[PDB]
C-alpha cells in the first residue's frame, strides 16, 4: 500500500526497475525487476519506513534486508528519493600500496588507485610549493605516505602526528626501513598538543583528519595551526564537506566514525574569522571521492575471502554498505571534498 507508492516513486522514468519482496514472499511489483530488496521480517520493513537511513543500514547489516542486483543502484535511488579491531592487515587489503585513507585524484576513472593517490600527493606538494629546506607538518598523517615521500622527493624535514597506535608503529618502521630517521619524525599526538613540540613549520598539511575534529573545536584547531606556523607559511586543509550546513549521518557515527562532523563551506571559513589567514585557493574534488571509494570497494571484493576469514558476515555487510553509501553521497551531490590553501599573513606573490 504505502510500500507500493514508494516502489512506484523509485521507478519513475527508470529503465532498471527496483522491486520489494515482503516477509510473506509477496512481490511488489508482481513482475520481474532489475533490483530486488527482500525484507525478511515485518519489523525490518517497519524500521525502514520509519527511519530509512538507520532502518536500512541496520537491517542490511543484520541480514534482515537482502538486495539482489546492484547495491549501489539501490542505495543511489533510495538516498536520492529520501566492536571490531581494525588492524593494518585489514586496511592493506583495500587501500592502495601507500595506505592512503583519503580522496585520490583521477585524471580518468580507469586510473589505478595507486596512480591516483600518487597524483593527489604530487598536487598537494605543488600547492604547498614544497622545496628543500621547508619544515612540513602533517596533522593526522595516517600511515605516513606524505611525510615519508615529501622527505625523499624534496629533502624537507617532515613531522606527522596521528592518534592511532597501529599507524604510529607502522610509520616508525617505515622511517627505519627507508633510513629517514634524520628527515622524518612521527608522534602519537592530539593536534591540541602541537605547541608542546616547541617548533614552528612553514608548510602544514592536513588530509582527511578535519572531519574528526568536531564543529565545537574548529576555532581551537585553526588557532593551534596558526600558532605553529611561520609567518608567510602555507596551510593546505583537505576535508570532506557540504555545500550548505546539513544533517549528519547517524549510521556512520554509530558504526564507522563516532564524533565525526562534515562541515559546510561557510562553517569551514567562519572557523578562522578572527585570524590572520589569507585565502589562496579553494578546490572541489567531489567526484574524485566517488571514484576513490569505487576502487576501494573493488579491492575489498577482490580480497573478500580473506576478510571473511578475519571478520564475520555482519562486518562485511557493514563495510560494503559503508563504502557504497559513502560513494553514493558524493555521486548525488550531498557531500564534497574541499581543499583550502591558506597563507599565514597576506601573501601576494603566490604563482599564477
Ligand atoms: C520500501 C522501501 C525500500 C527502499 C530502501 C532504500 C533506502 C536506501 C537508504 C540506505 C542508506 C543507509 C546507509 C547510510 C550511510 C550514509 O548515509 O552514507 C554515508 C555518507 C552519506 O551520508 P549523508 O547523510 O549524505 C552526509 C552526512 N553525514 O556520509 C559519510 O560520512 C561519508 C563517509 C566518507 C568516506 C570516509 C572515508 C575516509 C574517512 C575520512 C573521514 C570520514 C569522516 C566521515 C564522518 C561522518
Ligand atoms: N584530534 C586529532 N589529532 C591528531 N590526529 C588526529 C586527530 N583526529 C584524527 N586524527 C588522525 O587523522 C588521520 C585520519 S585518516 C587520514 C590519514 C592521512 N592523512 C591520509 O590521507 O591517508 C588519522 O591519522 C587519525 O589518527
Amino acid at each position: 500500500a504505502i510500500v507500493e507508492r514508494i516502489v512506484n516513486k523509485l521507478n519513475e522514468n527508470q529503465k532498471e526497475k527496483i522491486g520489494v519482496e515482503l516477509p510473506s514472499g509477496k512481490r511488489i511489483p508482481e513482475f520481474p525487476v532489475s533490483h530486488l530488496i527482500r525484507f525478511k521480517t515485518w519489523k525490518s520493513l517497519d524500521y525502514v519506513l520509519k527511519d530509512p537511513e538507520m532502518g536500512f543500514g541496520e537491517g542490511y547489516m543484520n541480514g534482515d534486508i537482502e538486495v539482489e542486483g546492484d547495491l549501489e543502484e539501490v542505495i543511489k535511488r533510495g538516498m536520492t528519493l529520501f566492536h571490531y579491531d581494525l588492524g593494518n592487515d585489514f586496511y592493506r587489503l583495500w587501500l592502495d600500496k601507500s595506505m592512503t585513507y583519503s580522496c585520490a585524484f583521477f585524471e580518468d576513472p580507469s586510473m589505478s588507485i595507486d596512480e591516483a593517490q600518487s597524483l593527489k600527493r604530487r598536487m598537494i606538494y605543488e600547492k604547498l610549493q614544497l622545496k628543500e629546506g621547508d619544515t612540513l607538518l602533517d596533522i593526522g598523517c595516517g600511515w605516513g605516505s606524505i611525510i615519508l615521500e615529501s622527505a625523499e622527493l624534496y629533502n624537507v624535514k617532515s613531522v606527522g602526528i596521528t592518534l592511532s597506535d597501529n599507524q604510529y608503529e607502522y610509520v616508525k618502521e617505515e622511517i627505519k626501513k627507508r633510513g629517514l630517521q634524520d628527515k622524518v619524525e612521527v608522534y602519537k599526538l592530539h593536534y591540541v598538543d602541537l605547541p608542546k613540540l616547541g617548533r614552528k613549520f612553514n608548510k602544514v598539511v592536513s588530509v582527511g583528519m578535519f572531519e574528526h575534529v568536531g564543529k565545537e573545536n574548529y576555532e581551537t584547531f585553526f588557532n593551534t595551526v596558526y600558532r605553529v606556523m611561520e609567518e608567510g607559511g602555507l596551510f593546505l586543509l583537505h576535508t570532506i564537506g557540504k555545500l550548505h550546513p546539513d544533517t549528519q549521518s547517524r549510521w556512520i557515527r554509530k558504526y564507522i566514525f563516532p564524533g565525526g562532523y562534515l562541515p559546510s563551506i561557510s562553517e569551514i571559513v567562519e572557523s578562522f574569522r578572527d585570524m590572520d589567514f589569507t585565502l589562496i585557493d579553494f578546490d572541489n574534488w567531489r567526484m574524485h571521492y566517488y571514484w576513490t571509494l569505487k576502487k576501494w570497494k573493488e579491492r575489498f571484493y577482490e580480497n573478500l575471502d580473506k576478510i571473511r576469514n578475519m571478520f564475520d558476515d555482519r562486518f562485511i555487510r557493514m563495510w560494503e554498505l559503508y563504502l557504497t553509501a559513502s560513494a553514493v553521497s558524493f555521486l548525488i551531490g550531498s557531500n564534497y571534498v574541499f581543499q583550502t590553501l591558506l597563507s599565514k599573513g597576506v601573501k601576494d606573490d603566490y604563482p599564477v
